[PDB]
């Protein structure tokens, strides 16, 4: 009261339950939450007026899935043009050969996160789901802890995935002994973290999940712990799902689907969000809607692995949730959220020349990156502009010289520019980035200090 106002925006996008749009109108800030979105808003109790003119206001774009360690690992030229199989085996041997060599530990992994995450508020991404798998030694090392100091440092709301390899080589798993935990460990582990970090209450800033890397990486044990665990705790449950060996792979195991897998092992339920969801059977869709899982679309790793198109339009033809993501920087290799929005625009339409109507429009993909993203989350208080929700808000400006002639601002932040860059960022109230640059980071000295740290 203590209020903040922006004022005259010239676009907001709300994505309210009437796909709300207003021009010339203000959003009214109050601590944490978002007191109203109209014209001519009061400015009786406020502190602060900021100035929205020229800008596209959209609600803080919200990243379902990283890997925030791997921002250490762009642009590796023999990881450039690989296949899975050649990347994921390349990907192990760093991470495990910088560990052993001291050179990757939870400290390093704060910096790389510190800068990924600073990447991400730049982005307009206001909340962000890491998913960290490795964890190699004889005791769980601190990377989430670390992870959310950087989060907690920047004002970023963060999401920690505690994830795992718990299938050896030996089980018919994947990756070398060094990354594989027995599952007590990872569980017991998990407990800890959820008594220590999440926060549950509404517009809560660090929450706990549970995310095994794969129905072929992990034991099926595992995720049967984290069903019991999530409905306990009431948190959230995450996986990979229906990448391209995935169903073949899943077969020889265990003679079933991945999809029947997750029913089996009690994963068919809305507390679960699923990465990639590439190639699932047409079949097992209507299935996936009633059992009310959500569906993270990851364009840009589809693509940059070889995978193809996600059948997305099929997934909002049957009412399943379709939130958004960038996966890790190994697999990207940005962390650009916004950019990888007009790969998907782009990319998808090919596979369906003569229909149109079929490909996914800019407010669908914008809607993805927001409300789907945050319903993946499970956060109702997130991924809208309306009275309630939190004050997590991401705009951009309009009047740059690349977005002359654009005649829909929403189109146009998805289908112009030179920058993906955002003008003004909000998170929880807290404004975090103006004039596109932080305004409680220092930037250059993040860039400095995480650079030196990164394995040469
Ligand atoms: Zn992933």
């Amino acid at each position: 009261e203590r209020m903040i106002l922006i004022r005259g925006l010239t676009r907001v996008i709300t994505f309210d339950d009437q796909e709300r749009e207003l021009e010339d109108a203000d959003i009214l800030i109050d601590g944490p939450k978002i007191v109203a979105v109209g014209k001519n808003l009061s400015d009786r109790s406020v502190s602060r007026t900021i100035d929205g003119r020229g800008m596209i206001a959209l609600p803080g774009l919200i990243n379902s899935h990283q890997h925030l360690y791997e921002g250490a690992m762009r642009a590796i030229p023999q990881l450039e043009r690989v296949t899975m199989a050649s990347w994921l085996e390349g990907v192990l041997t760093r991470s495990a050969g910088w560990w052993r060599d001291g050179k990757f530990g939870p400290d390093v992994i704060r910096e790389v996160a510190r800068a990924v995450l600073l990447e991400s508020l730049l982005g307009g991404i206001t909340t962000v789901a890491d998913q960290h798998p490795f964890f190699p030694g004889a005791t769980a090392d601190s990377y989430i802890d670390a992870t959310i100091e950087a989060a907690t440092d920047l004002g970023i709301r963060f999401h920690a995935v505690r994830s795992s390899m718990t299938l050896g080589k030996s089980e018919g798993g994947f990756c070398d002994d060094l990354f594989v935990e027995p599952v007590d460990r990872v569980v017991q582990h998990c407990l800890g973290l959820i008594d220590q970090y999440h926060e549950p209450e509404p517009f809560g800033m660090v929450r706990i999940a549970l995310g095994p890397c794969g129905v072929t990486h992990d034991k099926p044990e595992l995720f049967e712990a984290f069903a019991q665990m999530a409905a306990d705790y009431d948190v959230r449950l995450h996986t990979h799902f229906y990448q391209p060996l995935d169903a073949g792979m899943s077969d020889h195991l265990y003679g079933m689907t991945p999809w029947r897998f997750l029913e089996k092992h009690g994963w068919a339920s809305d507390r679960v969000w699923l990465a990639h969801a590439v190639v699932p059977p047409r079949e097992e869709i209507p299935e996936f809607a009633d059992a009310g899982v959500a569906i993270a679309h990851l364009i840009a790793p589809d693509l940059r692995l070889g995978w193809g198109l996600a059948p997305i339009r099929e997934y909002l033809d049957a009412g399943i949730t379709v939130g958004f993501g960038t996966t890790g920087s190994a697999s990207n290799d940005g962390g650009n959220l916004l950019g990888d929005l007009r790969l998907a625009a782009l990319a998808h339409r090919p596979a369906d020349p003569n229909e149109p109507e079929k490909w996914l429009s800019a407010r669908e993909l914008l809607r993805m990156a927001t409300r789907g993203s945050a319903e993946c989350l499970g956060r109702p208080d997130l991924g809208v502009l309306e009275e309630g929700r939190a004050a997590d808000i991401a705009c951009w400006r309009l009047d740059g010289v690349d977005r002359v002639g654009v005649h829909d601002p929403a189109i146009g932040l998805i289908m112009t520019g030179l920058s993906d860059r955002a003008s003004l960022v909000v998170v929880n109230g807290q404004v975090l980035v103006e004039n596109e640059r932080p305004v409680l980071a220092d930037l250059e000295r993040i860039v400095a200090n995480t650079t030196a740290l990164i394995p040469k």
